[PDB]
């Protein structure tokens, strides 16, 4: 069915000047962009956004990085969007992405496991939570 | 348990200059205001916000009225907030509110069944939907 | 002439539950509220907002306090609004406000010189800068 | 000196899937994107945004088109940004752009004089007005 998912272009991809190319890729893949904005997570908001990983070992590093500079979020809409966007971005480790998914966003724009260019919702439940965390219904147009 | 609910102060109460009194009431009743903003529904957004009533006879009237001028929305947080806020606002018919709930917001500021001063979420499900429709997680502070 | 000015209800007045009373006061004084939102200054944004005082001795204290919790900003519109609103809020020192302007907002809700309940733009130039700092034309309705 | 200017990607370029390419162009030209969002002008807001042309013959057509679908605005920052961005987008008539500025955005993505892909601020005064109309200081990051 037609679905919505969230992506966030991370500070590393921002600094590399990759924003336009990343959005263009999703446009070429046939998604509609339903919301879009540049903003900056405070450490506290980044922590809330990533609440599921609060226990994980990488948490503090992720929260600091994701609040270290402005990011760009977009809502992507399309058939089977959540699964397809996951596949388009590729594995979390950018170097592994180059090895197993060489056309993926992370392979093209990611550096390593932490600076990996982009976030995408990983499930219908997380997509629902993540979209609302960043955009209200008023911002979806 | 501690809950969050949405209120919206409607154009009639706005024009009457009731906004400050209405917010004060909720403050005195012990609620935390977690988000607040003045905005204006387009007819389309008011329709989406009220999607559950799209089949009802009053729908078009409601949509037009709720997009006829600016409104103010707030997220209210407190113990049992969803049911308590409903009870504070009183029955939908302002005139009836004056008859059976004379201290209710609608009794005090409502005119009739349409110009009834204020909206509040009516269930945990609708609260969840309505808060996200108006406010992102970034606007809840 | 009809003017716009900015007010910000500060964390002290927020915690005191003064928000509704403060907005009511401005409503009773005959102002239109043209924009309204609850948000939180990062220390950096509070610094930029108060750039004129960057050299003053109180600057760091002010920046920290104004980013220590959520605040509410409003655009107030009315005849001679900038000077009238200044007068309604009263002298910066809440204690002195109680001595020389006993009906002023700061007399009623302010504590001292730092926790003084409320900010208002102090000139046409600062009003223009401050309103744009907090609200876009899209948020004025 | 370092300046800020506003661009808006119009509904025609949006529908053509040109958004990513357009932002990429500005990134390659060496600008920093300081603010970015997708939103929709109401006819009234489009009219206010374009107040200077309220007397012109094309006004109603422009207002309707610019409110006919979602658009994307960005704040671009860089040395001499206002003048350089004007030149990059090219003349207003897309067909003339193709004739006299074949590398310009309007030549590449514009259709004619009305569907001409993109808006940019045309002077320091209009840039100041336009940026504030769309983005607050809080949104510039």
């Amino acid at each position: 069915a037609v679905e919505r998912t969230l992506i966030i272009v991370k500070p590393d991809a921002m600094e590399k000047g990759a924003l336009g190319k990343i959005l263009d890729r999703f446009i070429q893949e046939g998604f509609q962009i339903k919301a879009l904005k540049m903003f900056r997570f405070t450490p506290e908001k980044a922590g809330e956004f990533y609440y599921v990983h609060r226990e994980r070992p990488f948490f503090q590093e992720l929260v600091e990085f994701m609040s270290s500079g402005p990011v760009v979020a977009a809502v992507l809409e399309g058939e089977d969007a959540i699964k397809r966007v996951r596949e388009i971005i590729g594995p979390t480790d950018s170097e592994e992405a180059r090895k197993v998914a060489p056309n993926s966003i992370r392979a093209q724009f990611g550096t390593d496991k932490g600076k990996n260019a982009i976030h995408a919702s990983d499930s219908p439940e997380s997509a629902q939570y993540e979209i609302c965390f960043i955009f209200s219904g008023l911002e979806i147009v």
